[PDB]
């Protein structure tokens, strides 16, 4: 569900008018050496064109290739690129979705799954969304055997996980005895094996 454009920018006195981090060297959300845009400049040229945006990850600078490369090598790519700019950016749509409620009995052994994401620690570029990234073998979540990678926890019974931070996540799924109801978002589209 990427979604890619062309973005051609004529640089300006106070230069392009956004914000870069990440690289080889310093990946903006670990791993990810991708270059990703922070900030959008009011009055830049980044800002006045409106098609940039912040997440928005340059994969290509004219015809340079810059997704894999040094923070260093992203500046100077662009500070080099000259006054009419061709950015290549790809930015993420939001998969269908369907909402499932899980049913989990809590025992010694906890839930047995992790998670990942929420503000100040998003998973996904944008996104704060709390996601499964482990689900222990013989554990309660495996056992049942509903719960999946990449699933999303909207909710822990009655409390919502929505843009909250990562520690209120946690606290949200350890505040929980004996009954949990997960409320949780699949990807909609799927395919049957016949």
């Amino acid at each position: 569900s990427m979604e890619y454009e062309e973005i051609t920018l004529e640089r300006g006195n106070s230069g392009l008018g956004f914000s870069i981090a990440g690289g080889t060297d310093n990946p903006h959300i670990g791993d990810d050496p991708s270059i990703f845009i922070t900030k959008i400049i009011p009055g830049g040229a980044a800002a006045q064109d409106g098609r940039l945006r912040v997440n928005d990850s340059i994969l290509f600078v004219n015809e340079v290739d810059v997704r894999e490369v040094t923070h260093s090598a992203a500046v100077e790519a662009l500070k080099e690129a000259g006054s009419i700019v061709r950015l290549y950016v790809m930015r993420r749509k939001p998969p269908a979705e369907k909402v499932m409620e899980i049913k989990l009995i809590k025992g010694p052994k906890g839930l047995g799954f992790s998670i990942a994401g929420g503000v100040g620690n998003q998973h996904i570029p944008g996104d704060n969304s709390i996601y499964v990234t482990k689900i222990i073998e013989g554990g309660a979540a495996h056992k049942d055997g509903r719960l999946q990678i990449g699933d999303k926890i909207l909710a822990v019974n009655s409390v919502g996980l929505e843009d909250v931070m990562h520690e209120d996540a946690v606290a949200a799924l350890k505040n929980t005895y004996d009954v949990v109801y997960l409320k949780v978002a699949k990807p909609s589209n799927a395919e049957t094996m016949a």
